[PDB]
């Protein structure tokens, strides 16, 4: 009903909660991406990929996902 916004609480596939820290295109892949800081350290990065920073968080709490792979509740 409404587009995602920075700061929104989201649930990534598998029902992993996090907050949106980045939205848009990135250098590592085409299309739209969502940079999320997860509640749990089950992520893959600190908000950067290949030395390029999109956002910042603990090294194991950041992940980038397609907006289609996350939902609100």
């Amino acid at each position: 009903g409404s587009d995602f916004r920075v700061g929104e609480r989201v649930w990534v596939n598998g029902n992993k909660p996090g907050f949106i820290q980045f939205l848009g295109e990135t250098q590592f892949a085409p299309g739209q991406w969502a940079g999320i800081v997860l509640d749990e350290p089950i992520g893959k990065n600190d908000g950067s990929v290949a030395g390029v920073r999109y956002f910042q968080c603990e090294p194991l709490k950041g992940i980038f996902t397609r907006p289609s792979k996350m939902t609100r509740k």
